């Protein structure tokens, strides 16, 4: 069968799924419990952590502009995703995903990760650039795996504290 | 690093590729050596082949329209790519794109075959709808592993012949 059913305009889902594409919810999966990861992402939305996936990432900005702080050769970078870009993201390279736009729509593609392959989420210092703190997750849920990780570091200035200079992360905003 | 190349606006990208996005080279795969294996598929191209995909295979008809004659519950059917249509198509499901219009364009999204994960390209009889031949192919490149393929049922009319009522499929043009 048509497990994930027909072919449907996609334009037309977007728009009619645009009071998700915005906080609080902000993106929306189209299929569910497909090996293929499907989402739209919408905006705005700004974030601190960055995410080491252990598969590609594909993008496809549809709507508006967004952009990817990445780490790339060991320093900081930005990948620009303007309205129309493309872009496939390589295993493992750092990046912390930025929507200021409302009304922007990203499709964005990815595996399920088997069994044993893990996600790291991480935080940087802004003073000296070390890593102040990773969370690994077997990344099953998106929904109910992984706010509250986050919410967990904003709460601990424990988790937050950066072990080279001591300055203690912002948090939820930069 | 960015093993595959900075973002890129992909309506230009699609433009500046429109001569390999016609006979007789169809399409255009965008990054190479990587997990998800992205291609540009153009027009017009028919073709009398059904796909046997291992995994999943996810379409977005970006320009023009095309179709996929398929085999679901044991049926004949069609699932229509209308341009704007994103679809994702689950595994083994057995395809045969049709793309009737030159100029037209849709990103298809398939994923690395490991090891001992084949493909199969079947054809089936006109007449009594029997299985008239399938293969089997670890597909690791189409440019390579897959036009021998079609051109050897073409070829022999031992392989075109139907077990079930003798009728000899036609080859290449339905
Ligand atoms: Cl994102
Ligand atoms: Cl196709
Ligand atoms: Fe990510
Ligand atoms: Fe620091
Ligand atoms: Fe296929
Ligand atoms: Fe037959």
């Amino acid at each position: 069968m048509l497990t994930y059913g027909a072919p449907f305009n996609f334009p037309r889902w977007i728009d009619e799924h645009a009071h998700l594409l915005k906080p609080p919810v902000g993106n929306r999966q189209v299929w569910q419990d497909s090996d293929f990861i499907v989402t739209v992402v919408g905006g705005p939305n700004h974030r601190t952590d960055y995410h080491d996936d252990p598969l590609e990432e594909f993008f496809y900005q549809l709507r508006g502009n967004a952009y990817l702080n990445l780490w790339v050769d060991g320093r900081r970078e930005r990948a620009d995703l303007k309205e129309g870009d493309i872009f496939l993201l390589p295993p493992h390279v750092r990046h912390s995903p930025q929507r200021p736009e409302a009304g922007s729509a990203c499709l964005v593609i990815e595996r399920q990760r088997p069994a044993g392959m893990l996600d790291g989420f991480e935080w940087y210092c802004d003073a000296c650039g070390h890593l102040v703190h990773r969370v690994e997750v077997q990344l099953k849920s998106i929904v109910t795996d992984l706010p509250p990780l986050f919410e967990s570091f904003y709460a601990s200035e424990d988790k937050r504290r950066c072990p080279h200079c001591g300055q203690v992360h912002p948090g939820r905003a930069a």
